[PDB]
């Protein structure tokens, strides 16, 4: 499989694998993790070693992720100023925890949804966001522009 992705400094795209890779987390200073699956476990909670977050998301093709932006930027940025890292996966790193990232990198690095995604894809060529999510990450492109976010 893909090896985890550095996207920033304290900012990892992985899969499901890479979240229970925890030699690697502690090499890396990874504090915090993203979790965007309602099924899978928060590996290796009970050792409580990181602080989690879960973004319940579905298989449907109807998912809302802008939904969770907010809370997932706000996560990212408490990972970013205490100088810890994040590392943020869903099953396969391919669609919906790299939406989320394209959509940080557009906000927080003022990226357009083509640089953003462009920027991503050259460090993890495997991804592939749905057009579901496409279609959101359009959107908010339109509402950072407008500033109606």
């Amino acid at each position: 499989s893909a090896e985890l992705t550095p996207i920033l400094p304290f900012l990892f795209l992985g899969n499901e694998q890479d979240a229970q890779d925890l030699d690697t987390m502690q090499r890396l200073n990874i504090g915090y993790v993203i979790n965007v699956t309602t099924h899978l476990p928060l590996y290796h909670y009970e050792k409580g070693l990181f602080n989690y977050k879960r973004l319940p998301a579905t298989a449907s093709n109807k998912q809302n992720l802008r939904q969770y932006f907010e809370e997932a930027f706000e996560f990212i940025e408490e990972a970013h100023q205490c100088g810890k890292g994040l590392l943020i996966h869903c099953q396969a790193g391919v669609s919906r925890s790299a939406t989320i990232v394209i959509a940080y990198l557009m906000k927080h690095t003022r990226m357009t949804m083509t640089d953003a995604y462009k920027f991503v894809k050259g460090k993890r060529p495997i991804i592939s966001p749905n057009l579901n999510f496409m279609g959101q990450l359009l959107e908010f492109e339109e509402d950072l522009n407008n500033g109606v976010t």
